[PDB]
């Protein structure tokens, strides 16, 4: 179109199609911005990286955005079944897919580079007087990842598993819970020994994925 | 001002102006706008914070105009050192309602995102003749617990635990209440031996936190 | 250099300068300033980060200029693997010393931000005949704990936890240990069973994390 000055109210205007400035080479591109150096401007573009998110809405002639917000990092998935499990976890059977019993199936996707997920497991479990023992399986591996302990003595008890897990791609990845005894015992996740409703009622074990930029 | 054109300052040869229009633009720069380019002309942005994230901009001089990101305040933490004699229990017929056991805590937070999920963690050292411990999350307004978790005691002091992720539905204040009893059994003591005397003979601290979380669905 | 005017590049009527000055800016554009609208006419402003937040300017480059945003790492983990036999007890009579339990890691974390916190779990793989274990935080030049959590074992392993918020008081390397021992009596094993034998015949982990958070004041 045209380009020189214009008054808009009480504002004298330069206007144009485009701007070119300083140590650029062509006029402002897709996605940059105006950006001041120690000497003359360049044209930068304006990224996101560790955990931060940029969305840029440039399809608006007029109502147009740039949000800085955080990447969505928090998986939560309840667990709220009352599961028997009679599969052990035993020298033999520890070091692959075969101990315990699943318990649950989780699917995320990192969001972030060489980012880690910080993983809580922390269920509601009863066996007879005896351990049990948690494993966390990355689907595609041959054995558990992350492999924890807890106790009850008859009554219920919260079993817990923390570890962190690094993260080699951008695509979902599926883990799996497996609890069970340890070396024997048949252990009930969000009932009683006996399989039977814990005070009567539906109760909620949890594990949560938080993805967090490791140092 | 009220001028406009080119000018030389020092070496460099500028253009100057009041404001500027350009590309695809309808009026010049407004209010948290950048000049932004597309693969066509550019156009005005508005730049905003939203998720966790503050945008702060500060005009103190004509030569030191700031624009500052950064993250809003995301942990919220709560220590409990009373030594709290819990006798109240945790029974069917209590469970789902307000009654169960004895209130060790309470907690008001803030969510600063909307939309976001608090992670919330209570670990709380306890004591009672062998048996089990039971905690409950109440939300102020409910008329029944938001989380159940359990925990033992032997009859030494160990840390009992509730995890969970609660849900933020604006940016309102809200209360929540730790409380913590006997599985239907006995009595349980908080940051205390059985007896309600000290561990170790020293004051023992348990604590509650709630971290704000942007959740993935 | 020295040369503005318009020029048409392909079909657009374009503004060239070497630099500009709009509005409220009394220089043209200087290093790491944008063009920003006000309610008013527009002035310069430097981007800049806080609260950990990273930014970094790709600038002495006309070529692939950038203004990168990142969240600064804020995460620290130390996983523990070896079997350790902790022959150090708690009592009254230590529990404000440094020389409670015995020492199973030392860690030295950094903070990002100022005036941030760690947010700290410890979560320890435990083995001892029935009875009490306890957990302790040590700040490296401090007297005594700042932390203290108990934890259990039947005889069989047990995870054993300490979970708590240290307040940073600047930017510089803080070390940090923790100690393990029974309670008042007993032998207490890190990573095995309580005759030390690895637990189910191999080598377990236990771990240790700081997350470096921003806190609410209240
Ligand atoms: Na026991």
């Amino acid at each position: 179109g045209n380009s020189g000055f214009y008054l808009y109210n009480t504002e004298n205007c330069v206007f144009a199609d485009n701007i070119k400035v300083g140590q650029m080479t062509e006029p402002l591109k897709d996605q940059q911005i105006i950006l001041g150096t120690k000497s003359t401007p360049v044209a930068a573009k304006m990224t996101a990286s560790d955990g931060i998110s940029l969305t840029v809405s440039n399809n608006s002639s007029t109502n147009a955005s740039i949000t800085i917000g955080l990447l969505k990092a928090f998986n939560n998935f309840p667990i709220t079944n009352k599961i028997q499990c009679n599969g052990l976890f035993t020298p033999s059977n520890i070091e692959t897919l075969l101990g315990g019993t699943e318990i649950g199936k989780f699917t995320v996707t990192p969001k972030s580079s060489g980012s880690m997920f910080l993983v809580s497991a922390d269920i509601i479990a009863s066996r007879m007087e005896g351990g049990v023992v948690l494993a966390l399986v990355r689907e595609g591996d041959s054995k558990p990842c992350a492999i924890s302990y807890g106790y009850s003595s008859g009554v219920p008890n919260l079993c817990s598993l923390r570890t962190s897990i690094t993260n080699t791609g951008l695509t979902p990845t599926t883990y799996s819970l497996r609890v069970g005894g340890l070396e024997s015992g048949v252990v009930w996740v969000n009932a009683l020994s006996n399989g039977n409703d814990i005070l009567g009622i539906t109760n909620t074990s949890n594990v949560s994925f938080l993805e967090v930029i490791p140092q």
